[PDB]
């Protein structure tokens, strides 16, 4: 209980002092799936507890040019011994299993004990390799062939595992209606802490009756609206408004156990207003009241308590029973336009009728229709409502992807939910990581707490740690935000207590994100009085002290759940000069090699924006990678872990444009004034093929995210944001605002150019397979239109400031020209496309000028 309210942040007795049923309810519920994952885990013994935990990553699946990338038909490992630093590089034949690995290494160990004591685990990560499997069909390895890379292993002993597991084992064994023909009325009292008020019922976006306005002045007034208790769906929704605007707030018709809500009842408004408003209401706005403590506005209304028995909203066989009651020229070319719209598009009168008469060839011909099927009713009528509920379950489950539309604002209702969240049960873990940044969001929409999709995220989180990891982080990160402390709260409570194990894991990241606050905050207050020389030193002294020190060290990345941040390279470690001072943390390497893990901590800057525009990068890549186009992208993580703080991950040998112009110590750069610094930067870590392999990289990188900058509209662009490894591959950096919120035009410099060509002005042929490159990669994410929107549409309720209103995602339909055929929108890119090509030296002189104003 203790331990709990320090790590998610918020106090158990907390919740326990709302005196709100549905907090003490949900927790209760939730505990009992808790406790259930806790039970299942005892009964699991030995090599079991790896085999759920940590599983080796398998694919039967046979690899191209096996012969020319293997040493003569063989794989080369590195490995050495938990205490010893000796590394033994052997060569292993991949048809047979990792146990051929232990015995080896074991005999070289004898020359200068057991192979089946000891198993295989990857360096500086927790992932191990193990199992009755040939060597070529792990993940690991395969990726390593690809990568070109080496495979490094750590033996561990059976004994090590054993106690890991068993001290586990000790804190997991630790925890032992529709007959009413009467209208709809709500009567308006008082306004408590003012400084008319406007009325109007809401299914969504959809306006249920007609708007009431009360009288201008205390109001003692019967709001009465043009509906009925019995044609009132479950989740109607009340919005008032009081203005010219003062204050807003906005309440659910139904509670959480589904009843007719009567009596008294307090609402506290908001004071913020959006600039979006529906008939001078806000119907997209949380139902959640303010929780400042009699301190912000108050709206007192009055629900019929009249009645002498609480009526509820029907039951489901009910529902089913009301639409067998109901029950017992074809126009196909104007539904099927209707039914390829775009998920921002609004539907008429006429073209509601039309789906609803059609909803039989709908469901018998077009299973992706449902989600405008669902809007061709007002839901002001309990005929409409029963008739499509009944079509819900008989209907075929919609893919994940086109299953992510149907948890937005337009789609309010619990069975509709219910479903959407069922058919998002069919992608596996790897898939629901993708798009878990969305999920989180659409928590924040949800009315209750307990429902379908809280269910879903925990079941899957307790199950996977990257998962659980990941969601633990999206929840702290808001925890402290009033409007959402209730909500977040009991999710991080509900996944700690079914994880008790994964606890130690997660305070030690708790524990070193504070030390990196609080180093964020000394050298903040130490600015005005020491230097940048002295500065430096005394972040040094800082780190080096044991509090520092055995805090920061060995555990577990926040951003990536396998790799293990080890000791700190204090030397290498270093801040920016800049007002908010973020942090650059450099890890030492093991006794392979090998390429330092680097890590930054952002502390007062907003990293939801990047975040955002990082998972966006990985779905554009994603989905060109299933059209077979692999463009070599680098979406480095980026996780907010609390309020305006977070952490980003360090792509190795990577330098700016600008650091790049500016030549690093002493390289031969004449050429002269190092002219063309871009290409005499990749030769000098890059010769003969290797040189090629660069090159090849570089066009295939710069092409993808030119075209993701342009489709985004990531604007802003200079020689401190775009950064080039030494491998080749270009990547953006530093993602302020979106959707050209910083409109925004394609962006080329002659720099890239002259990379693409090699250096030569008469290779256009070279620079012909990088256009059609940018054309063939904007055409397949035209394809994939319809997700793009979906995604932002669930990204309205985060909070971002350049993403508040459906008219924010209007930039990425144009961007894309999705309102144009594919042979203008085409036409529309390469016109862009060569605008900035014959701007591409004017590019050049922007950017160097850039470089030349600073320090
Ligand atoms: C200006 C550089 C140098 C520096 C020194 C100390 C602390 C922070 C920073 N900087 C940055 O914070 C820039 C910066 N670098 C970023 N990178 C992520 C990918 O690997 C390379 C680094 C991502 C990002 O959003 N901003």
């Amino acid at each position: 209980d203790s331990k709990i309210g320090v790590l998610i942040g918020k106090g158990l007795h907390e919740f326990d002092a709302l005196k709100d049923p549905e907090v003490n309810e949900f927790r209760r519920k939730m505990r009992k799936f808790s406790e259930a994952k806790i039970q299942s885990l005892v009964g699991l013994s030995w090599i079991d507890w790896l085999k759920h935990t940590y599983p080796p990553e398998h694919e039967p699946s046979v690899l191209e040019n096996l012969e020319d990338k293997l040493y003569g038909g063989k794989l080369v490992v590195a490995v050495h011994f938990e205490n010893s630093q000796d590394v033994f590089s052997f060569q292993v034949s991949p048809n047979l299993n990792p146990i051929k690995i232990n015995e080896l290494a074991i005999q070289k160990r004898l020359t200068i004990a057991s192979p089946c004591d000891y198993v295989l685990q990857v360096s500086g990560r927790v992932e191990y390799v193990f199992g009755d499997h040939p060597l070529i069909q792990f993940q690991y390895i395969r990726n390593c062939v690809m990568n070109r890379t080496l495979p490094h292993f750590i033996l561990v002993e059976c004994c090590k595992i054993k106690k890991m597991y068993e001290q586990e084992m000790i804190a997991i064994e630790a925890a032992i209606i529709w007959d009413n023909n009467n209208p709809f009325q709500i009567t308006l009292v008082k306004g408590n802490k003012l400084n008319h008020v406007r009325a109007g019922l809401f299914h969504g976006t959809e306006l249920l009756c007609k708007t009431v306005v009360s009288s201008e002045i205390i109001w003692n007034e019967q709001l009465e609206f043009d509906i009925n208790i019995c044609d009132l769906p479950r989740m109607a929704r009340l919005c008032f408004a009081v203005y010219y605007p003062v204050a807003w707030v906005n309440t659910m018709v139904f509670d959480f156990k589904g009843q007719l809500r009567s009596g008294d009842v307090i609402l506290h408004s908001w004071s913020s207003f959006p600039d979006e408003l529906e008939e001078m209401l806000n119907p997209m706005g949380t139902v959640q009241t303010n929780p400042y403590a009699e301190n912000a506005t108050a709206l007192h209304i009055t629900f019929p308590e009249n009645k002498k028995q609480p009526c509820y909203y029907p039951p489901f066989d009910k529902i089913i029973e009301k639409a067998a009651e109901l029950a017992s020229k074809k126009f196909l070319a104007v539904l099927k336009e209707i039914l390829d719209r775009d998920p921002l598009s609004q539907l008429c009168e006429n073209e509601m009728d039309l789906i609803w008469t059609l909803r039989q060839d709908c469901r018998e011909n077009f299973p992706q229709s449902l989600p405008k099927l669902l809007l061709s009713i007002k839901w002001n009528k309990l005929e409409d409502v029963a008739q499509l509920q009944a079509l819900l379950q008989i209907w075929p489950k919609l893919p994940p992807r086109e299953a992510l539309e149907l948890l937005d604002f337009n789609y309010p209702d619990q069975y509709v939910r219910e479903y959407a969240v069922g058919c998002l049960r069919q992608m596996s873990d790897e898939e629901l990581s993708q798009y878990l940044l969305q999920l989180v969001q659409v928590l924040k929409y949800e009315p209750f707490l307990d429902c379908a999709l809280s269910r879903f995220l925990l079941e899957r989180a307790l199950d996977n740690r990257r998962i659980g990891q990941f969601l633990f982080w999206h929840l702290r990160s808001e925890v402290h935000t009033p409007a959402v402390s209730v909500q977040f709260g009991v999710i991080l409570e509900a996944y700690c207590r079914g994880s008790v194990g994964h606890m130690k894991v997660l305070s030690k990241q708790v524990e070193a994100l504070n030390k990196l606050k609080t180093l964020n905050s000394l050298i903040k207050l130490n600015a005005v009085k020491l230097s940048r020389a002295k500065g430096k030193e005394a972040m040094h002294t800082c780190l080096k002290q044991s509090a520092y020190r055995e805090a920061l060290s060995d555990l577990q990345s926040p951003l990536n759940p396998c790799v293990i941040l080890s000791e700190l390279y204090v030397e290498k470690c270093k801040y920016m000069d800049s007002k908010m001072k973020p942090l650059w943390l450099v890890y030492s390497s093991r006794a392979f090699g090998e390429d330092s893990v680097g890590v930054i901590f952002k502390n007062g800057d907003d990293l939801r924006q990047d975040m955002l525009t990082l998972q966006m990068l990985r779905l554009m890549d994603l989905l060109w990678k299933e059209a077979g186009l692999d463009l070599r992208m680098l979406p480095y993580g980026c996780l907010a872990t609390g309020d305006r703080s977070g952490l980003i991950e360090v792509v190795s040998t990577s330098e700016t444009i600008a650091d790049i112009q500016l030549n690093s110590s002493n390289v031969a750069a004449t050429a002269a004034f190092n002219k063309d610094a871009l290409l005499n930067w990749l030769k000098e870590y890059n010769s003969g093929d290797d040189l090629d392999r660069a090159i090849e990289e570089f066009t295939l990188s710069c092409a993808g995210y030119c075209v993701a900058s342009y489709v985004l509209g990531i604007g802003d662009r200079h020689s401190d944001n775009i950064m080039v490894k030494k491998t080749g591959q270009l990547f953006h950096i530093d993602f302020g605002h979106i959707l050209g919120n910083f409109r925004v035009p394609f962006i080329l410099t002659y720099d890239f150019i002259h990379v693409i060509q090699q250096g030569k002005t008469g290779n256009t042929e070279k620079f012909g397979r990088f256009r059609q490159c940018c054309e063939d990669a904007y055409l397949i994410l035209r394809r994939h239109g319809n997700l793009f929107i979906t995604l932002f549409a669930l990204m309205l309720t985060a909070g971002l400031p350049e993403l508040t209103s459906v008219k924010d995602i209007q930039y990425l339909k144009d961007s894309l020209a999705l309102g144009k055929s594919e042979e203008e929108a085409l036409k529309q890119f390469k016109q862009k496309f060569d605008e900035a090509l014959r701007e591409s030296w004017t590019t050049k002189v922007n950017w160097m000028a850039h470089t030349v104003r600073k320090d």
